[PDB]
């Protein structure tokens, strides 16, 4: 369970987790040794006695350095020093602790999460956004408040330890004491207070993740449910994780108090019983029993903490963290920056021998065979998803043959050249999830502010008769997804969005022309002279649009051939 | 500030939240009636004096009820019975905090986020879904453990006003001591140590909101952000919401540890120049600052946590509480369970005078007004979102007239029966956000698994073809919006969606076909034939699938006309 602890943490993390230890532990020397000081301070004060009286302080009040007066300022001064150097101590040995915690919580999480970004575009696209995003949130913030609490019960058990080897060693009594009393509530929690709150803890787990899948899944479509616009649907679809967190989220931090309860009612009882044994003969009373009570109520309250972040982090380190590393190795060895080299385009893009499919699955293309120079403007109608959509993006750069190859003049672009090939080509998605901003944003995207690239690209784009009539014009409102930048804009701005890259191949992989028909007659000046320079794809299963094209692969059952 | 409390917390959790006050500052005069008598026991424990001195206890042992030893029996019993009564109070007094934090975490934040689905489609379309998904989660979780301490302040005041009734009013000394030395940190820490914590806080806030909002935006695109496959990107954007996240965290989480630290600091401190100032000839002493002291440093340590959970909800409250109930007149006073009645649209339905924009904004319609009778099978060519999706949504249901009327049948269809309308039309959206479930799933969506519905629309969507070729058939996993749930899928899923309510009104709302062009060919048998029992509404700006409809209003600058 402590193994994905040590595996998520790197290096970095693990020499300046690993010298925390320390600092807590020798910090509880000082908080042991200034604070254990306050006895003698109390009883070398009431009388002035006790100097003239024990072999140690006669021994010490004989080494003639002084009187009574001066020891006290001295005393005082190293007093207030060794608070003073506790206190300066405790700033960094408490603000580290959020360094470790809030640092892995926003520098670990976010470097897995987008660590996600090298895997293969399939696996990627098979998979829940709302799974993707409800993971990379609350997990994070949970599991950086459950390891920050992890560290903390070796110090106070450490210190205990440390406390009992003089305080109970030594003492004897005491001793015997805090090896039944400190270990006899170690088992009353740690037994029947711990299963049930670790079941409560993987309880509150899923419900939080079927919580946040399932409001995502009512935010994606926020239109049918408005359709019928049902407080049906609404409120008990939603009223579903929302008493299911409750209960959970309830249940888990009420069980959570327990510990402590527990904790104080056996020290104050465990008292009292034992108290009521023994009244028969006393005739005397004594100290020994303060500084013991005292000291197992401190540590006592100091690893009430441990049991509880215990029961919590138990429950917490099982949802992440496996399923956060485990997804990085099979997805950052992937792609990862080439491999060292590039190729060029000058000749044709050959596929030859496909053959692939899904994750499942079922192959669909089966030995497949096909060429075409770089000036081509190619066109596959076929079934889509099973045809368009699939066989046009196998043939871009992702998703990996399960047996071809594909070569870009003549050069086995594989797994290597595939980022000096990737990033060489267009896209324009049509029905393109934009994102709110100001019309020239994304419209560039990644590139920047180009403004030569930017106004030609949107006078490239027959889109300069509608942002010319905008308000704010290339800085105008977009909303998002509806959002004027519908077909009309939302494609206007995905072949600008595409033109932004400029070279080299044209894919459609979506829809000819999104919507209008006016647009494979006035895109078709965008489509047909501006774009006479390069390789085009399309994904035509219409017709007009490819009034230019020379080759037309109709992929039926179960092959493609350039019909044309 | 804490209006908005009392504003979030209807009259239930008011009541229940009121008495929680009460049993907070009264359960504090038990843990201090039964803390507090620990001098009292064990000053009489040694010696077995004390009885035959002092007045009180002398006319208290004169009471001649018993001896010495019966009496240590009987209060230990009390004791025991005062702890026990003590811990089992502490249980549902403890236990209530999580039902009022995570209740309203778990309640109030559903009840309020699914309020916001009485609101009008258009500003629910005019406002980011990043936006309202990472509100209705970390804010919640916030406030929540926010509100959970933020009424815990008065009654350590309270209880500290009543151990200063009767151990600094009484006392004197200690009276001027408790109203000087909890008075001149009281300033230190809230004057100088809140101000900044708060903006922390604050910055702290908006980093989570740019955070979320800036994540949630590169998810929704996870393609042409691996079009360039970007690490730059990637990295880079996400390291603005990293490094930002973990500053602003650990600032606020260690500033909020310096509170405690400097409390403790000023409390040994304090004592320390008590125990220096007063020492040129002493020689004796007392006590009376023994549980001054440990009175002091209790209040203290109750008070601290009400410094520092002030300092963090002040920025907690800002937050939502207003952005969260504000939008809940404006939206909940909205289309809310039609307006006691309803309509039939037995004869037609006419627009009549449209004028409508937005609250922008300028209008688009401008005196608009057109008729159909129920079954025309019109269509729009205008350009959608301003005359399709604007027309045919704004004449749908939703979308109130600036200036309109729309009757059904003659009846005036305003806010009145517009629930009694809005569940009595089609939509099918072609690119509809689809969940991860199984082909079935939605399908029906909100209907049931009425088989003889399920399998009747199946038939009748002319996907029985594709289905019946499925590995788990209507049970078949649809991945994301495909995988396999293609464009062919896709729009079969939503004709199909669209005929699971049934009647009356079959808006086309998205795609002539989605993307297949045999589509307009093998659906006009669902289109044409099928579909020949309503009255059905057209987004076509391009031909074919009009080749049975009767008005086509092209809708020019600036108003529609029939051309046909």
């Amino acid at each position: 369970m402590v193994k994905k602890l040590f595996f998520i943490l790197s290096k970095e993390d693990k020499n300046f987790l690993f010298f925390l230890l320390v600092f807590s532990v020798f910090v509880s020397f000082i908080e042991t040794f200034a604070i254990s000081l306050v006895m003698p301070f109390i009883t070398l004060a009431s009388d002035f006695s006790y100097f003239d009286r024990n072999k140690y302080l006669i021994s010490l009040k004989e080494y003639l350095n002084i009187p009574v007066f001066e020891i006290i300022v001295y005393f005082g001064v190293g007093l207030i020093v060794f608070y003073v150097f506790r206190a300066l101590l405790n700033a960094y040995y408490f603000h580290l602790l959020a360094r470790f915690s809030k640092g892995r919580k926003h520098a670990i999480a976010y470097k897995v999460f987008s660590k996600f970004l090298n895997i293969n575009y399939e696996k990627f696209t098979q998979k829940n956004q709302s799974e993707i995003l409800k993971s990379i949130t609350g997990e994070v913030y949970n599991l950086s408040t459950m390891i920050s609490s992890f560290l903390l019960l070796m110090s106070e058990i450490f210190v205990v330890l440390l406390l009992y080897a003089l305080m109970l060693l030594i003492n004897y009594k005491i001793t015997l004491f805090l090896s039944i009393f400190m270990v006899l509530n170690a088992f009353i929690l740690v037994k029947i207070l711990s299963p049930i709150i670790k079941k409560a803890g993987l309880r509150r787990e899923e419900a939080m993740k079927n919580f946040f899948e399932i409001l995502n899944t009512n935010l994606n479509n926020f239109k049918f449910i408005k359709l019928k616009t049902k407080e049906d649907g609404v409120l008990s679809l939603f009223k579903a994780q929302s008493e299911a967190f409750s209960k959970a989220n309830i249940t888990n931090e009420s069980v959570a108090a327990v510990p402590r309860i527990y904790l104080e009612g056996i020290g104050f009882c465990v008292l009292v019983f034992i108290v009521v044994f023994l009244v028969l003969k006393n005739e005397s009373d004594i100290s020994g029993i303060l500084s013991t009570i005292s000291i197992f109520v401190l540590a006592l309250y100091r690893l009430m903490p441990s049991a509880n972040r215990i029961i919590t982090s138990y429950h917490d380190l099982l949802y992440y963290h496996s399923s956060l590393n485990i997804i990085y190795q099979n997805l950052r060895q992937e792609e990862e920056n080439l491999g060292e080299g590039k190729l060029s385009f000058n000749q044709e893009l050959k596929i030859c021998n496909l053959s692939f499919g899904y994750e499942g699955k079922k192959y669909l293309f089966k030995n497949l065979n096909l060429n075409i120079k770089k000036g081509e403007k190619i066109a596959f109608i076929g079934e889509s998803g099973c045809g368009k959509s699939t066989l046009v993006d196998l043939i871009i750069g992702l998703l990996k043959p399960k047996e071809g190859q594909i070569l870009i003049d003549k050069q086995e672009l594989n797994a290597s050249n595939a980022k000096n090939y990737r990033q060489k080509i267009g896209y324009i998605p049509q029905n393109i999830y934009l994102f709110n901003d100001s019309i020239a944003k994304n419209i560039t995207f990644g590139d920047a502010v180009d403004e030569e690239k930017l106004n030609k690209v949107i006078k490239q784009a027959n889109l300069e008769h509608f942002i010319k009539n905008l308000p704010q014009g290339v800085q105008t409102k977009v909303g998002d997804g509806g959002s004027n930048l519908s077909g009309g804009q939302k494609q206007r701005i995905a072949i600008a969005r595409a033109l932004y890259l400029e070279p080299e191949i044209l894919v459609l992989d979506q829809a000819t022309s999104a919507l209008d028909t006016q647009s494979e007659a006035k895109i078709m000046d965008e489509i047909y002279k501006i774009s006479k320079d390069k390789t085009m794809i399309i994904i035509a299963h219409r017709l007009s649009t490819i009034t230019q094209c020379d080759k037309v692969y109709r992929l039926e059952h179960g092959k493609l051939k350039e019909e044309k």
